[PDB]
């Protein structure tokens, strides 16, 4: 029952995320909170990609989540279709125009 939750550091921007709930199949909502010195990243351009093969050597079925900004925070909505294990990848310009990446994994 508890969400799924993990932190990223993209060089100096730290980047958690939290599920909102345990995730199953379907439709699904993940919170990102990006920080900069402890200050959220406003305004930012926040992309996340959900990426699984559905077999080794295939190309992988991938997932472009709808993302928003909430004041600061950025609500990513995806459908994940399947079991398995989605690789994630986290994209983010900043208002200035820095471009910040990391990437994790989700097991579903």
């Amino acid at each position: 029952k508890d969400p799924w939750e993990q932190t990223l550091k993209a060089n100096d921007l730290e980047v958690k995320i939290k599920s909102v709930g345990n995730p199953i199949k379907g439709d699904n909502t993940f919170v990102l909170s990006p920080t900069l010195k402890g200050k959220a990243l406003e305004k930012a351009i926040v992309r996340v990609q959900f990426m699984m093969p559905e077999m080794p050597g295939m190309p992988a079925m991938k997932e472009m989540a709808q993302v928003s900004e909430k004041n600061g925070l950025y609500e990513a909505k995806t459908n994940l279709s399947m079991n398995g294990t989605w690789q994630v990848r986290v994209d983010i310009k900043s208002k200035e125009g820095e471009v910040y990446r990391a990437k994790t994994s989700l097991d579903l």
